């Protein structure tokens, strides 16, 4: 048993609900939240931008030390930093982004990181501003993970596709 409410439960081990993540987050205090990361850590708008801002900006500061030290991520790979007010953690999720040309084989890769956790809150990895299908996003999520997933979905119209939608 845990925290989260007011999901609707897809397969054995993933579960939806049209909610805003830093919310979820705020209430919840996960022990890891997902974040749509780039790979130079630059939370500048999308999920990512709102996370930072809900850390008034903690988030970024964090994550240039990070990239000081240790370079840019991989395009599907990611990196655990602190989830400062939000989450005991933040896994920083790197998924393609085609409105760069990055390849969308590389999505399959991006949530196998959330494998490495047994529980997580997540958005849909390459949706919003990353420009994928959410449809095909929420495939992969599901043909993919098999750790406890708790997806937020932020658009209600958006939310209600993929329910009405899947398969
Ligand atoms: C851009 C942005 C800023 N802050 C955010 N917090 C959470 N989600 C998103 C985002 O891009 N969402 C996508 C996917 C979803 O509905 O979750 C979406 C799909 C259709 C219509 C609108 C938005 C953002």
């Amino acid at each position: 048993v845990n925290s989260f409410s007011g999901y609707l439960k897809l397969t054995d081990n993933v579960y939806i609900k049209n909610a805003d993540i830093v919310e979820e987050a705020k209430k919840v205090k996960p022990t890891v939240v997902v974040n749509a990361a780039n790979v130079y850590l630059k939370h500048g708008g999308g999920v990512a931008g709102a996370l930072n801002k809900a850390t008034n900006n903690a988030m970024q500061v964090e994550s240039d030390d990070y990239i000081a030290t240790n370079g840019p991520l991989k395009v599907g790979g990611s990196c655990v930093l602190s989830g400062h007010n939000l989450a005991k953690h933040c896994l920083h999720v790197v998924g393609p982004n085609v409105n760069k040309g990055e390849d969308i084989q590389l999505l399959k890769s991006a949530y196998e990181n959330f494998n490495q956790h047994e529980v997580l809150l997540a958005p849909l990895l390459s949706a919003g501003i990353f420009g994928a299908d959410p449809i095909h996003s929420l495939r992969v999520c599901v043909d993919t993970v098999r750790t406890n997933v708790y997806l937020a979905v932020f658009d209600k119209n958006l939310y209600d596709k993929l329910v009405s939608s899947f398969l």
